[PDB]
């Protein structure tokens, strides 16, 4: 069949904010939904985790096992912005250089978490399998490959492939145009 | 323990076809079990999805979080094809060049989705972590490397890695003497 | 919320050991608890998978999405080891060359499982989305980046990255003092 909520159990949920026509798989987990906000035609698979500071515009779809740890910061989407299945943003992590310690288990003041809004703006892409980390804007349009490793902010319309990403081509902006002929006769 | 269904949990499924001894998991989604038929002895892991049109042969494990989205070309797998955990097979793909918006909050007429039949040949093995995309014959005794991204479809009886894969060696045939002989025991 | 068992909970499912502060999801799969052991302070998260056998010591996170199939020789780590989300970590693979049948719907007389401990000492942490084979010692001290893939042992306090990985500088090591610190003031 399908595992969304209905909009009657999505009340329910305590959303700092969600709009229409918004569908949550009942296999997703959410964390604290009094920082998370979703605007209207919004699409969120099985198996998806949102935990923290997380807002969604509109038109998106959170794909299959995608995880994203808004913590604190958070992490925002703009309008028409996508993300495939199996992909992960975090909006903080720990510190790799072995300059300190790591994890949830360990108090604060021994770590050092590295920690920064991110920021998808409107029609970007997130391709299959990829990782954004934090403190990045992901830029208007921009197109990120499968199996890709994004570190920090990505110009506005190409498309990026690789670990870590590297520009391989401009992302076409014949969207921007079919976006208003949609939202015309909507 | 295990997390399989009953073959009266199964039976309950719905399903277009059900072989013996078929291993699904209760915490698998399958979605549209109308139009997905399985043979024997088959076993499907935790958190794997199976949507839309999908066809298993026998002597098959799906592991765990494989995701496999037959929409309506429809995935099939011939006998002795096994798929390592965390795969995704997409029999349907939305455009990525930015000459059409994407995904399932947009309408089918501002989209450029790509669609083609997958199939998977016998003795296929796809490693963990995988992508394979729509219109992809995977070539009888391919085995695909972990992490591999496969966008085209790939010559038999070879081994293949890489994000997108390129051929490394041939696949040994051995497997088709032991599957006569396992066959012949049973 | 949180998605964690109580710790009353935690005592029916029959673990060969569980220490104090433990929090392990319930949306997270556990297959024969009898030979998994767990020290202190470790969380395990939404849909991990711990199956056969299986060794954390304590001060661990095992993130989400994470699988470790410890099957028969078993995988341990050590305290300070954190794996971060969609992991996998294997004690046993099956043979991909062609020389013989494959998974766990054939007899292991037509397989040919390699099998091997893994063990990750202390201070090790694997980035997300990574996967380790077989019969491979993670030296104290490692780090492995995200999407890498570790076929063999690696050496202590070492950052290592890549498909498969290679060595690209020392890791800093005041983890080790940082760790003393900590400890004492408990
Ligand atoms: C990124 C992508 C759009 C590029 O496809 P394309 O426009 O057809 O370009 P090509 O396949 O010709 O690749 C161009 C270069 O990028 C490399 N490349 C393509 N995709 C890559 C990826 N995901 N990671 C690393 N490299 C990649 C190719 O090797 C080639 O390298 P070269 O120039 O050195 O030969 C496509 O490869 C991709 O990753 N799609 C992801 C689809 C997806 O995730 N869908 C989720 C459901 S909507
Ligand atoms: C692909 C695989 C079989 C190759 O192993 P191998 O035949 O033992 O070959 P090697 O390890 O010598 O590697 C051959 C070349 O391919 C590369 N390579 C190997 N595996 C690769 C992978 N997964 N991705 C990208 N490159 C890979 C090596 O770098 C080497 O490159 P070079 O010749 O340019 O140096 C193995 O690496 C693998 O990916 N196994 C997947 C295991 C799995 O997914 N198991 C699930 C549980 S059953
Ligand atoms: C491994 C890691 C720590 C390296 O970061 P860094 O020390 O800042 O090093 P750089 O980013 O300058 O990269 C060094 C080299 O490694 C390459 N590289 C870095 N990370 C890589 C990765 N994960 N895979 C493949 N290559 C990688 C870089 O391209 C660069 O190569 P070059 O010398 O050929 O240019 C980091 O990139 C990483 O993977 N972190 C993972 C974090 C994680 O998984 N967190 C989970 C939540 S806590
Ligand atoms: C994955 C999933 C599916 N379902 C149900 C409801 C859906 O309408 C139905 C089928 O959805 P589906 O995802 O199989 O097919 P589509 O509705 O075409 O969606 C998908 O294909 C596109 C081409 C890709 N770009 C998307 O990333 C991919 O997820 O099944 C759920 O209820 N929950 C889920 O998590
Ligand atoms: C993964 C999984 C396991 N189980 C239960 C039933 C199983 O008999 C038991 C152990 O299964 P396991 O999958 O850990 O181990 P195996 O049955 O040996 O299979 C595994 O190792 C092989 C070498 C790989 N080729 C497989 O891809 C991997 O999944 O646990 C489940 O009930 N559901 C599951 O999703
Ligand atoms: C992921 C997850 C979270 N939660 C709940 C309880 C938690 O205390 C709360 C916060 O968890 P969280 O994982 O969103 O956030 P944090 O507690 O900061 O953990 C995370 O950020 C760090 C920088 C990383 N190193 C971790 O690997 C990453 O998972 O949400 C659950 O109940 N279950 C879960 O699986
Ligand atoms: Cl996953």
């Amino acid at each position: 069949m399908n595992s969304f909520y209905s909009q009657e159990e999505l009340k329910k949920i305590g959303f700092l904010s969600v709009g229409k026509n918004v569908l949550i798989s009942k296999k997703a987990s959410i964390y604290n939904p009094g920082v998370i906000s979703i605007g209207n035609n919004v699409r969120i698979d099985d198996f998806c985790i949102l935990s923290g500071k997380v807002t969604i515009g509109s038109y998106s779809h959170i794909a299959a096992y995608t995880a994203l740890y808004g913590g604190e910061v958070g992490i925002e989407m703009y309008d028409f912005a996508n993300i495939a299945s199996r992909t992960i943003v975090y909006a903080a992590i720990d510190d790799f250089s072995g300059n300190a310690l790591m994890g949830p288990t360990i108090p604060n003041q021994y770590k050092n978490v590295k920690t920064g809004k991110v920021i998808l703006k409107k029609h970007v892409i997130i391709g299959a399998h990829s990782i954004i980390f934090p403190n990045v804007v992901i830029g208007e349009g921009v197109a990120v490959g499968a199996m890709s490793m994004v570190k920090e902010s990505l110009d506005d319309w190409y498309i990026y492939v690789g670990v870590p990403v590297r520009k391989i081509k401009a992302r076409k902006r014949k969207i921007v145009e079919l976006e208003n002929e949609f939202l015309k006769s909507m």
